[PDB]
């Protein structure tokens, strides 16, 4: 039934750099789902098929490495995600011009919500397509303000969900954006003095796919890589200008696959010329991920830009402004820098928006809601879906107008 029947998620526990650098290379060469990197005091979790279980622990045997099963098969926990939601849509009082928060919305429901939000609002709202995904379909984003953009003075606010598919709580982040500056706006300040772009499907084809088939899906659909196919889709993360091919994998195989070149594919190309037309006063840029509970920047490769020192800044705002509303089953957020927390990468959206926009840009990452099956991962449990994103808007308003004060500059 599933391509998930067998395959086991893992628990690698590191005690050194050296080991840091063993256990990455050799996931790579593998080409192992990493969904969380493994560092000293911070242990990650890696998806490890069922041919190759024995394999896997095989290396950390001999290497010293420690680690341990968390889950013997995945495909238990997919269907149990199903079963969540299903019995969440059944109840929902979602509807196309309102999108509740207890329920997870499909591309096609959030295509449609958007252009029904511009025919209500037309004074504030206005959707736009900013382009065609590989398979063709339409990816718009809206426009939101008061003055239509037409108010230079005013600062622009980006904000964009989905550029990994399988991340699906960072859409109802961005869609409660959406809600408090449009539909229940209790905080004037914030629509009148700000633009915003808010782009809720960054990755529709990959989201459709997540949809119905692969649940843990993350690249775009992009073919053309490899002989009929075998292996397809690009990283869109690692797609972008800022640093391109440095620090990613070139096979196509891998799910952190670069691409022929920097902008190859159409789902950053889009992103690209709305960056563009508007660098010339984006305030803040925020690309929403999941999971982790940590707002990043700097650059991947390490290096730090010049205003680190405001980064951490509005960084730690947004995160305390979070951890005062956030559950006490979740841990509190952490700031800093991309390769100090993570690993070194590039290519990310974060880091080219800085390069060539925005003197203030965060690469957010969710918190993983735990519960009585699952813990850390992709899972979304309809319980958390209206307080991530009320949890993640407190961020969100906080950084803002913080970065909108950077007027100092
Ligand atoms: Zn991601």
């Amino acid at each position: 039934h599933e391509i998930y029947d067998g395959h086991a998620v893992y628990q690698v526990d590191v005690a050194s750099m050296d080991q840091v650098k063993l256990v990455h290379d050799f996931e790579n060469d593998l080409m192992l789902d990493v969904w969380s990197d493994a560092v000293p005091g911070r242990p990650g979790k890696v998806l490890v098929p069922k041919f190759k279980r024995e394999i896997f622990e095989n290396f950390l045997k001999q290497s010293g490495v420690q680690y341990k099963l968390e889950v013997e098969n995945v495909k238990e926990q997919l269907e149990l995600e199903d079963q969540l939601l299903a019995a969440a849509a059944a109840k929902s009082n979602s509807t196309r011009s309102r999108l509740s928060f207890d329920k997870i919305h499909s591309y096609e429901e959030v295509d449609a919500y958007l252009q029904e939000l511009a025919k209500e609002f037309p004074n504030v709202v206005t959707v736009v397509e900013g382009g065609k995904s590989f398979e063709g379909r339409s990816i718009k984003y809206l426009r939101i303000s008061t003055t239509n953009f037409q108010d230079a003075s005013k600062p622009v606010v980006m904000m964009q969900s989905l550029l990994h598919c399988r991340e699906w709580v960072t859409l109802p982040a961005t869609l409660y954006a959406i809600h408090k500056l449009v539909i229940d706006v209790t905080e004037s300040d914030l629509i009148n003095n700000i633009d915003w772009i808010i782009l809720p499907v960054a990755n529709p084809d990959g989201y459709v796919h997540t949809f119905g088939g692969d649940r843990y899906w993350r690249k775009n659909r992009a073919t053309g890589y490899m002989a009929g196919n075998l292996c397809m889709g690009v990283d869109l993360n690692r797609n972008f200008g800022m640093n391109w091919g440095t620090a990613s994998s070139s096979s196509v195989c891998s799910d952190t696959f670069h691409g022929r070149s920097a902008f190859s594919e159409p789902e950053s190309s889009v992103i690209r010329d709305i960056i563009a037309e508007h660098r010339n006063r984006m305030a803040l840029y925020l690309d929403i991920h999941s999971f982790g509970s940590m707002i990043l920047y700097g650059y991947g490769n390490g290096v730090l830009p010049s205003n680190a020192l405001q980064l951490h800044l509005i960084g730690v705002q947004m995160a305390q402004a979070i951890d005062r509303v956030k559950w006490s089953s979740n841990k509190d957020y952490i700031v800093g820098n991309i390769f100090h927390v993570l690993y070194a990468a590039s290519g990310g959206a974060s880091d080219y928006a800085m390069q060539a926009a925005a003197p203030f840009s965060y690469t957010y990452e969710l918190p993983a809601y735990r519960n009585s099956v699952w813990f850390d991962g992709f899972l979304v449990d309809p319980d958390f879906i209206e307080q991530a994103g009320f949890e993640t808007w407190e961020g969100i308003k906080v950084g803002a107008r913080a970065a909108a004060a950077a007027a100092k500059e």
